[PDB]
């Protein structure tokens, strides 16, 4: 059973609009084919993708809440449950559109050419207009000698000067490639005063809130406040069980980790800009540094960015994507991404065939290898106690599983944490913690009815795990509960029992 | 709560016979005032003697049989139950007795006398008799240049030829001393060929075993066959319920330690007769070595001989004595022994008080300086398993006592065996098994109720807790039990349980 | 900052200048090699921190393979710095042949349907793609319907979907878009083609390569210690024994023989492309990280070679996978990084230098808190070993700027470097091949100097070269080892801790 | 088999002839010192393997304790091997005095009733025990009713029962039968005698000793850092600023003032006997564990002492407890262990050191498996440390015989010493008084040579000395360290691993 847990970035690739498949003639002509379209997404749900991400950099409210629809329908289909990831578009930079039938344009080093600051207006092959966040003006924010990066930095622009007359950048193309709409910009070691919040993100959360979420990864972290502003409309809607992933992307998310970590329920690496936004050789210090500091506080790690980039376009990926995934595995990491792979390629099935193959081969070698060290850890909590003891007991014996009834998860991500050599199944009474811990490695959430005062658990926790076919006849688990029902505090037992 | 157990020899030291202590004018002309002695001995057990030495080298079985009598008086005076250790005579050589009004005799270095091998005869200042074991003739056994010693080699003599017209050996005495009745010979580098159980340890064995004992401390094992010799009389009279201690005090012993801990229950270090067959200064090595082979058999070590020698003459013991104690703690000992100076000397209460004083402030330095590692044992069984965990969340927390409910002692000896920082409350249903754990670390044993399958154990845990003094509201205790009673086939449950 | 992990970049036109035209700018075939131009480009990569050139055998013919080792022998002249030279082997492969109208390649699309001929010695169309195999072995009774024919790298998948007896081809399906190049790789798992012991082709690509200097090996497919110690006896039997053998780990026979292929060579270049296909891709990374540790524990080189920083081919920034795998091998305990295509055949081969010597610099200063390798579990089994081994420990209980070793045959400086001290290693050696042949051990900096007289200063020699190359100033503290007194030390037998004046 | 454990002997009239009798025969007292066949005997403690004798000042006049440092430096002649000399302060003590018609002793039974003069300048008789209390202090003030008065290491008990105003007495009961001598240690626990900050009869003895020719001051009932300065201002006044002071530890006080007591002595003498009155006796070997970690920590000598074979003082074989005690002192971290009465007092002096020498010689073999000292630790704080270190690694590298320094002052004998290399020291020093002055460190056999100069090999010399002293053989591997070349060297600076002729 694979533990570590993947995010797939769904898109146009699984979307069958119209019988037309992702590129086809007319097909952004066409309207989407729902039963089609999520017979697909089941066979990324039954491939091993745990949660979906829906991008709100990309698609209108109308797009995300069909694409949210498709999955409900693709979870029935699989007759398996993910969880859903709401990414804000938060205080970023993109490229507008191009006047007349232009969608691109070719450039050549030394090339003197224009950036835009005048917000709301078109682009022109000499004047490329920046769409900045709630339409603010940067030409005061941008000095000469500054680098202006497109395309997560595919193409680069050298600000050689500054036109007051029109309030836009005078560039000098650095290498050849593509301009596109939506597509990211970076202006790194720039302090562009962006919004604790902006109003399209406020918006876009509430929208994905009434829809159904679980998680909301927050692009751009830059201090607890960022955090701290999308918990209060989190508590506010009553909406309190949604988690908040901090996006670490910037060098003032870095300065402030241990602040935004506290405020968060986890931290997703987003190398994407981070490896713009500082020096690209910091960015695997950062994440082996950020995976071991988020395990030790009980929360969630996802890697993310080009883990099989190649993959977009071919059907086997590079000998460094497949090095990439499995060292995330081994420093650490709950959960792998794929985000263009999985969204815009034409290998999104196999996209996550292959990052599940890696995933499962890199746990059989996190014994020998794994960075992360639970001997470490202070247990600070007597339900802590027991995810330590329930660590020991699979380190002396073969473990075939650790099971825990858990009314919040507590219980099952303080076991996910210490990494026992086991898979942890969490029986827990409601929806909304069974999609909850679904980014938490090596937990197989499962519903089943809250326990009575007479009912034995440990017969409930043998017997689940037989019918989710995980154990049999003679295979020794640990279970954990808090005995009796409705005395108990918190997790306070511990059995270890011989499936029947 | 003293962790390390003491076994105190008993003799005269504690017995007031006829309104007369110990030594003074025809005290041993009076007979036993039975219920002054037993209050003597109640002081010795409110004391931390937690097992009384009843030494078959000394005394017919009427003064073992009124011994052992006076102790379970004792036991109902103190209101606490201590184990009752039977040690064998055993494969040994002793002095007779002087001709005319002769006790002792004074000798000189260089000074040329006679020691007889003609069994059953008496001792002359020139011709020291040696009663040996089963009336053996060592004659043709012993070659000139061999060494005989006499009071635990306080005096040795030098064989410089043999008489074949007597059987007498010519020995020039080495240095100054004392020659005394049953007082130890030892003749080391001797093959003399004793059998593999004589008559009279038989015989001592039967009697101890009516008059009921929990342990047997058999002198100079040689070969696990000594072992079983033993282990065939308990099954056969019906007390396969009494533990075997082999005696390791010589080269064999030594050589066969593996097979000899296989058949045994445990292991007594006799130092004694240990320092005179084998080189005086490997006895500290063999002693690391045994604790540290005998605790990861899951079985009991006891440490003995001379550890607080010179309390047998003064109210405090020397700075190499506190050491010795101090250190047999932190090599891993079960338990430290009194001889003499309990037995026989002037200051037996004082002796017991010392020893547990200095075993209560060693047992605070274990984590620091310790020897023993638990982390380094495979955990062969699922009780095992368990007392790991158990070990580890009284590592993980402030545990501040575990209870075991346990039919047969066996989950309190693998618990007491991973030495975790807690007393261990062992909940019994039959004296023996209670009398039986009384040499395990760490472990108090408590007779209680056989649990009905309505009963609590949880709730009798804390209760019988509470009762004997060892928690108070708000301590945290670790209880394991083997749920529910009459289903489980062994400990199979660990509860972390705040006191009401 | 001295960069500690070495690096060996495959050279191919990429940095070649033809006639005043740069590489993949129109009629650049047309024109001649401008020499001085070409070495002027070749002299940055050396600049930027390239230690090693690689030369593939498999790609293009012997002129083209010595014009271009005299232009590095130029480039060195003009950059004041010497680099080794290593030769790939084409080893028991198979490639595409050169095409017929010398077409460089063709585009094809997912169930396009072509043939593979099996006849040696013809050129391929784009309908009929031959095969160069070694031994020019027939292969059609070795590959059975439904067997995959992968080109590149397994960048393309060829399914045999039928065999055609009348001209022994096979007919094939391209099973996802891409390229069919000239002298592309070509794998075709679960077949046993009975490769030859060693190709004539191999052969003479050795002996030509010999003869124009080189300082190491790369033999492809190692399969068993057999194929090293065949390699082994020319360099031998040519008066090169001075050259070291690389064995590529790059099949399933290779990891099966690992322990006696180790054995046999001079280090392991892990070949990550071929072995990626030829094994479970999933499987890479266990293999990588167990033969870095196996090579560093016996003394040996090892480099990381294929798709290091893929992108850089055609960008001028790598992917967040692409600067985790170099950061990874470097962690790993890699001594050496590869770039292939990115130097080779890419439109930035000095950027590719310059990122990953700046990947490589960063990871050497994170070895502390995650290094895998473990030198404390080494038996150290000879006394020169036992001084790398105090050498490793003066640099561990005190801040040292520099290990000096005065080295014959480089020797010590394996040994110290098999340690991984916390110091740059300054190896000074008396002959240039010494020099070379140590530029892709961990940590080293070989530099030329006077054998030393038995009247000389050893210990005011190291200080004085080290002073002179820039590595310490007055006040650093460096340990210095030899064999004292020269004439009469059989061995390294001397450390010296001394502070520069 | 070298013993690395140093022994500390007291020296006696046990091991002293007088008119042809040995020690407690009739009129032994009568007779005159025979000096040849006293240090003869004495000659034998020496060949068994004491290496430091202790002179008690507590015991005797400055005519027998000068006339017994007379007969050490014959026996040295007579066995051919130097020992170092110890003296031993009161310090700030009460003893009980001389008895009248000079009776050495007294039995006394529990319940007697006896009286504790505090009159100072008075003899004791039976009745009337009379105090030498350091300052000549009246206590009287100090003692109230319900005080324990301890005598020699608490064998004997007298509770204070009343006080007699008119005689300024104490009266006192007999707690447990046993013996009040003349000179014995007098401790009485929960009292604050305002002692001097250097007694004055202290001043004489160390100046007395100092002039017949010391090693070493052990100084008695340390209080703070202080007590050991005072100690220190004479030695360097009179030009013996050699002389290595070790502090006694045995009252809470000098617990409580460790750090800065080893920060101002060279040592620490772990003083058991007073210690285990003066604080809980189960808190003795909690102090001891942490001291001999301590004072190892600081590259400094710990020397664990009395009880250590008591049983010897009046037979010949030592209990099980005696043995184990020993043995443990090895495996804690102990550079010395000592001999008191067993040694000065008692029937078998020779058999005692022998004993202690087997035990020590045994313990020794175990420190790899068992010993508490844990080098790895250390901060290494200077360049002689380093090379301290380098050689420890060389040691558990492979099998060396021997370290051998060449050392001015036996600083970097002392630093090796502290990293308990698996080896002997040979210490290779060019005067008498650094020779003596390392008797009592680790490991370390000092040896007189010649200074080398500027032009010698001192590698030939480390190996001639080692072999001329039957150390090593040819083919033994050692390890030798210099300051070279000498006149340059500011330290020793240089490791040579080399083998045997
Ligand atoms: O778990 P293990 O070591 O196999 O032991 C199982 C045995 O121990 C017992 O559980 C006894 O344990 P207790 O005496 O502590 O109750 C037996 O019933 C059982 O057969
Ligand atoms: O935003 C992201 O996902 C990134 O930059 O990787
Ligand atoms: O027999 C004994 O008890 C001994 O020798 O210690
Ligand atoms: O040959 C190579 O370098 C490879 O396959 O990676
Ligand atoms: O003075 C001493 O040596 C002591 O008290 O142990
Ligand atoms: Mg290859
Ligand atoms: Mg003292």
């Amino acid at each position: 059973n694979k533990r570590v847990k993947i995010v797939a970035t769904l898109g146009p690739a699984v979307e069958i609009r119209g019988g037309k498949k992702f590129g086809e003639d007319g097909y952004w002509g066409e309207k989407l084919d729902v039963e089609a379209s999520a017979k697909n997404i089941a066979k990324l749900i039954e491939a091993g993708a745990n949660t979906f991400r829906f991008n709100f950099s990309h698609g209108d409210h109308q797009e995300q809440g069909e694409r949210m629809a498709t999955v409900k329908l693709a979870e029935k289909i699989a007759g398996k449950k993910v969880g859903f990831l709401l990414d804000t578009k938060g205080p970023e930079i993109r490229t507008e559109l191009f006047e007349g039938e232009a969608k691109e344009y070719s450039y050549k080093t030394g090339e003197k050419i224009r950036v835009a600051t005048k917000q709301g207006i078109k682009s022109t092959r000499e004047v490329i207009a920046l769409n900045v966040a709630g339409a603010l003006d940067i030409y005061d924010d941008v000095e000469v000698g500054r680098q202006v990066l497109v395309d997560d930095g595919k193409l680069g622009l050298r600000v050689v000067a500054k036109d007051d007359a029109t309030r836009e950048f005078e560039v000098e193309v650095e290498n050849d490639g593509i301009i596109a709409k939506q597509k990211g910009v970076n202006i790194p070691n720039t302090k562009i005063p962006f919004p604790a919040l902006a109003e399209r993100d406020n918006d876009d959360i509430r929208f994905g809130l009434e829809q159904g979420i679980n998680f909301i990864a927050i692009s751009f972290v830059r201090t607890a406040k960022d955090v701290n502003e999308v918990r209060a409309i989190c508590e506010e809607t009553g909406n309190g069980h949604v988690q908040l992933f901090a996006k670490i992307e910037n060098q003032q998310g870095i300065d402030n980790l241990d602040e935004i970590i506290e405020a968060a329920d986890g931290i997703m690496i987003a190398r994407g800009d981070m490896g713009i936004e500082v020096p690209f050789e910091m960015v695997p210090v950062y994440q082996k540094m950020i995976i071991k500091k988020v395990n030790a506080a009980g929360k969630v790690v996802i890697t993310a960015t080009n883990m099989l980039e190649t993959m977009t376009e071919k059907p086997r990926a590079t000998r460094s994507e497949v090095s990439d995934v499995f060292n995330a595995v081994i420093d650490g990491t709950d959960a792998t991404m794929l985000s263009g792979e999985s969204a815009n390629g034409k290998y999104p099935l196999e996209s996550v065939t292959t990052m599940a193959t890696i995933d499962k081969n890199a746990q059989a070698l996190l014994n020998e290898y794994g960075r992360l060290d639970s001997d470490s850890f202070e247990r600070n909590s007597k339900t802590e106690v027991m995810a330590s003891a329930v660590k020991d007991a699979t380190s002396s014996m073969d473990i075939k599983l650790v099971v825990t009834l858990t009314k919040t998860g507590h219980t099952a991500r303080l076991i996910s944490k210490y990494r026992p050599n086991a898979d942890i199944l969490a029986l827990t009474f409601d929806e909304l913690t069974e999609r909850g811990l679904m980014l938490n490695w090596g937990v197989i959430p499962m519903l089943t009815d809250a326990p009575s005062s007479t009912d034995d658990m440990f017969e409930i926790a043998e017997r689940k795990a037989v019918e989710a076919g995980l154990v049999e006849s003679g295979d020794d688990i640990v279970i954990v509960a808090g005995v009796p029902v409705g005395e108990a505090v918190r997790t306070n037992t511990m059995r270890i029992r011989t499936v029947r």
